[PDB]
């Protein structure tokens, strides 16, 4: 038991090494606790168009493939913040020497068949019930704005905020997170892993780290543990179902590009 708190120490600073926002920054921004000024509300075109040119973005609208209507705009931040959380991962995964010794393809594999799920559990930090944060905690998107656009894109958000809000009535904290998404990415059940037996023994230990560090920073938390283990089964269900809704982005709006490396995550 003891040996399982260095190995969490250890991955919770990963975390907060890798990530540019934690739960307890977004946590304070959402709660008008974080600055001196609060984050802009996106809710129409109007405000969107303000945002872009107002807000401060990692990625520069320049740089986004060029513009096709509303709905296509957003779902092209939506790619943008994806896959810079693919980086960030990705570094997170490295920060953690299990994961490094593994054969480089190996750790393809598994952050290729992993980090939806990571992302989507790691969205519900920057959401509630009203909307989510975005550009670093510049503005705030209101979930009743996302629906608004057309099908399919509103269709291929909505579910997440069903998970998130869910999600967020268990109260983690983000040494609780860093653990849960290194047990989403150490899976020994992704296909094509060639090492299983490795990859099956690193979550293992993971999860005997989640569950004791579980009991000692939320003591009087009945069930957190087992419940925790059916949201990464809830997870894997999302991400079919957000894999399938992406099959169809592809084949019914042409016009919409998708980055190359997600291309090469969903290549069927
Ligand atoms: O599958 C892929 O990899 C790309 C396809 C993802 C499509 C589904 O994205 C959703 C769905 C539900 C909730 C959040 C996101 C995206 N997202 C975001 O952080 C995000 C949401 C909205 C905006 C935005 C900016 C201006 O107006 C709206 C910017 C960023 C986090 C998952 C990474
Ligand atoms: C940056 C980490 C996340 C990477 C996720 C993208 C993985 O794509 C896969 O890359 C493999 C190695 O090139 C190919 O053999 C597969 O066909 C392809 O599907
Ligand atoms: C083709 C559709 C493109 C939609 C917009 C996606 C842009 O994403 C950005 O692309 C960069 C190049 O890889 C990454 O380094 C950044 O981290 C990422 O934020």
């Amino acid at each position: 038991v003891a040996d399982l708190k260095a190995f969490s120490k250890h991955i919770y600073n990963a975390y907060l090494k890798n990530f540019n926002m934690t739960k307890k920054k977004a946590r304070s921004i959402l709660t008008g606790k974080a600055s001196h000024t609060a984050p802009f509300v996106i809710h129409d075109i109007e405000t969107l168009w303000q945002a872009e040119k107002g807000l401060v973005w990692k990625q520069l609208v320049n740089g986004l493939p060029p513009y096709k209507e509303i709905s296509v705009h957003v779902f092209y931040r939506c790619q943008c913040t994806t896959v810079e959380t693919v980086r960030e991962l990705t570094e997170f995964a490295k920060s953690i020497p299990s994961f490094s010794s593994l054969f480089l393809n190996d750790q393809v594999t598994l952050l290729k068949y992993g980090v939806h799920e990571a992302i989507f559990a790691m969205l519900a930090s920057i959401v509630n019930k009203d909307g989510l944060l975005v550009a670093n905690g510049s503005g705030f998107v209101t979930r009743e704005f996302l629906r608004s656009l057309r099908k399919p894109f509103s269709d291929i958000i909505e579910p997440k905020f069903e998970f998130a809000v869910k999600f967020n009535a268990l109260e983690l904290d983000d040494s609780d997170l860093a653990l849960f998404i290194a047990a989403i990415i150490l899976c020994g059940d992704r296909p094509g892993l060639m090492n299983v037996p490795r990859v099956e023994a690193i979550q293992d230990t993971i999860l005997r780290a989640l569950e004791f560090h579980l009991q000692a920073n939320h003591p009087d938390a009945q069930y957190l543990f087992p419940k925790l283990l059916q949201k990464m089964a809830d997870l894997r269900q999302l991400v079919t179902e957000h894999a399938q809704m992406m099959q169809r982005i592809k084949k019914t709006e042409t016009e919409t590009s998708l980055h190359p490396l997600l291309q090469e995550i969903y290549k069927d």
